[PDB]
């Protein structure tokens, strides 16, 4: 810096901000010849570019001043209205909720931390959970409680046990943060009984549930789950969705659905961070949904990703040594791998990269960073030939790591 | 709320957030047939729509996957390169700076608070200053020092006095926030001597200067000022600009230019708030600049707003009673009026609205909310006939208020 010790100006929170040896390594990987399974990018082959083009023409013809002018903090009214109808009809979400549009789902998480979290408040997360929710929440200095997943999602029984111990210490949970369908990073889905069980606990222990669902329409097998938000008679769930995986990430449009008193506060919080989410992208999204394009396109997304998931699953089964394990997602973008014999996947990344493959080490997906033998693999955005090849290079990497 | 006392969940900061009685009133006024001079919107007649339409076609033809995919947190590289070349050539801003793209300049204000402000840190603002900068900064609990304006902008001599008193109390300013050209809300511009004086003080007292410049290209008379950032040999100025007034607000693209060490921290801070500013809009803004459209369009903006400023100034001169004073901006969107005889402009708004005109009371533009006889008038966004008739209704309101 040209100010020398520039840190002399930084806030306490800025002084704690660092980022991040592995994320920086993976940036560089993403630009080389290596087969990277490490990214969380949807495949641009799934962007509906013909529909987008017609919508932009329509906007410049009919909606130009609306698309181009400042919008309200709450969002573009027709998008808010069309989303609530879509969510009501498609998922059974109650029309008693209000809705705010956000600058992607990530912004919704920062706003949840601003609006709910005092330093020290306790936040429950899955172990693993979505890394950038931890990063959003960390600015507000929560304490975390981690609840492990299994193949049917959050072990809610362990949450009840941790809630009872917290009670015995005179403490309680403010927010339970869940990514219950095709989790990023785990791929697994919380079963129906556990969603209802979670809501019983939310009532009994008086907490808010944040249900963050980017991946739900990316279903390749099985039957649609019930949104936790659909089961929410008390108004304790805040539902987050986003256009990122179902339209394209580049518009940065998301939504938050929940109790009107919560929504009002969230609106006031957002107002000073950005004025409004980009209205042009909101107009695009409104046409995308209201003109029936969203519904028609989702089947093409699913058709595109399904074989990529299947390819990756098939290569894992054929190439991996005993007893590596992996999840078997019904949808979404990710497969989550556990290594045997206490291998540390973060240290093993060097070896993988030398063999031409990359993945994200799972450690940072844990609030307490205490699990070291996991990896997140992405099947949406590397060439399908390179999925088979990447999995083979990974499998050989693990073989070598396992000997002396 | 469905949760009863929903408050029980809110953070300390969220408990201290409230909607404004005046802003809510003004919203309702905008939807009515009153002549409102209270808004801060640019005129959609100045949005370059035919150019925007050509850019949108070109993006779908050649840049679709870039415009639609997630982008890096720092911003779209070509936009960042083009902006630095533009700011270098046009303003003489040094190429030793870095740049980050933001979701409007408003987001840059929130990021400045996150990155520099601990509770209690001292921020200097002009009196008046831009309301939503106070709102952004307020989440971080600064103490403010207010420095009055005159017709040549911040009275930097009063700043020196206040810096000396602070020093005598063993205290320091961390940030000086300035909107030095065609101020929102005052309309005035800091002269050249004061820009250099401010930088001498920044050096002597070791603070950072935030130079927030949405309005610079909206010049109607006079000669271009020197950017404070263009005089910045020490790397102490963070320069903010935005496409909102020179393209259209709806894309929500802004930029922050300053010392590389500062910009790296800001990038890390931003990452978890929104991932990236919407890339689609960043592609549009890149073509808008790089293809020469910004430069050709700026003269049309000026040509459009100039007569509107002039009509408002003529009407003020003809209709206003003795004792009323107003600024005489060389550019921008706003004229700032001061009432005689201790009239309270917030209590007078009631009477103004009954007479068919609205304005924003100046009180909220003061950190300490301690000046009550001021008003911000906008001339960009209602029509020229309505400016004359609005100023007349305002003048008659002031006359009535002056009795008995
Ligand atoms: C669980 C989770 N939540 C939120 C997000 C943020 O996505 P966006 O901001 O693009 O809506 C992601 C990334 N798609 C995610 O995986
Ligand atoms: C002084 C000032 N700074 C920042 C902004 C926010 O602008 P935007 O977020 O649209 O760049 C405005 C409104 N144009 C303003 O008047
Ligand atoms: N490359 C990305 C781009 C955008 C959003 C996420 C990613 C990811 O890396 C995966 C997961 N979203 C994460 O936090 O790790
Ligand atoms: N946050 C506000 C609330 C009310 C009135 C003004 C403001 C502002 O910050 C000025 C802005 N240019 C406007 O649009 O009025
Ligand atoms: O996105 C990130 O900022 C990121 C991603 C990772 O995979 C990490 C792994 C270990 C430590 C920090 C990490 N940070
Ligand atoms: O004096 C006020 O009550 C006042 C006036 C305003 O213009 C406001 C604008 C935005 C937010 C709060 C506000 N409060």
């Amino acid at each position: 810096s040209m100010l020398g010790d520039v840190e002399r100006f930084f806030s306490k929170k800025a002084l704690e901000m660092r980022a991040s040896e592995v994320r920086e390594l993976l940036k560089l990987v993403e630009t080389s010849d290596i087969i990277s399974l490490a990214g969380g990018l949807p495949n641009p082959k799934t962007f509906p570019k013909e529909i987008i083009r017609d919508i932009l023409v329509e906007i410049m013809e009919k909606y130009a001043d609306k698309a181009l002018q400042y919008g309200t903090t709450k969002g573009f009214t027709p998008l808010r209205e069309t989303l609530m109808k879509w969510l009501g009809k498609r998922y059974g979400i109650s029309q008693d909720n209000d809705i705010m549009i956000t600058s992607g789902s990530q912004q919704a998480l920062d706003l949840i931390g601003r609006v709910f979290l005092n330093p020290g408040d306790i936040v429950v997360v899955e172990a693993p959970t979505y890394l950038a929710a931890l990063q959003a929440f960390n600015f507000y200095e929560p304490q975390y409680i981690q609840i492990p997943l299994d193949d049917e999602g959050m072990k809610v029984e362990i949450l009840e046990e941790k809630l009872k111990e917290l009670k015995s210490q005179g403490k309680k949970v403010k927010v339970v943060y869940t990514v219950p369908t095709f989790q990023n990073p785990a791929g697994v889905t919380m079963n129906e009984d556990r969603r209802k069980y979670l809501l019983e606990l939310a009532s009994e222990y008086d907490f808010i549930v944040v249900e963050d669902d980017p991946y739900g329409e990316l279903r390749y097998s099985g039957n649609p789950e019930k949104k936790i938000k659909a089961l929410d008679n008390e108004g304790r769930v805040i539902y987050l969705g986003t256009f990122s995986k179902i339209l394209a990430p580049g518009f940065r449009i998301g939504w938050m659905v929940g109790d009107p008193g919560i929504i009002r506060k969230m609106e006031i919080a957002k107002q000073s961070t950005d004025l409004c989410t980009n209205v042009f992208g909101q107009v695009v999204a409104w046409r995308y949904v209201d003109g029936g394009y969203l519904e028609k396109h989702i089947p093409e997304i699913r058709k595109f990703y399904k074989p990529r998931r299947d390819a990756m699953l098939e290569a894992l089964e054929e190439f991996m040594p005993e007893g590596v394990k992996w999840t078997k997602p019904e949808g979404g973008m990710f497969i989550w791998v556990t290594l045997p014999d206490g291998i540390d996947s973060k240290k093993m990344l060097e070896r993988a990269i030398k063999k031409g493959v990359a993945y994200v080490p799972g450690e940072a997906f844990y609030a307490h960073r205490d699990v070291k033998n996991t990896m997140r693999l992405n099947f949406t955005y590397v060439d399908e030939d390179k999925i088979m090849e990447g999995i083979k290079r990974l499998a050989e990497t693990i073989k070598e790591e396992l000997k002396a």
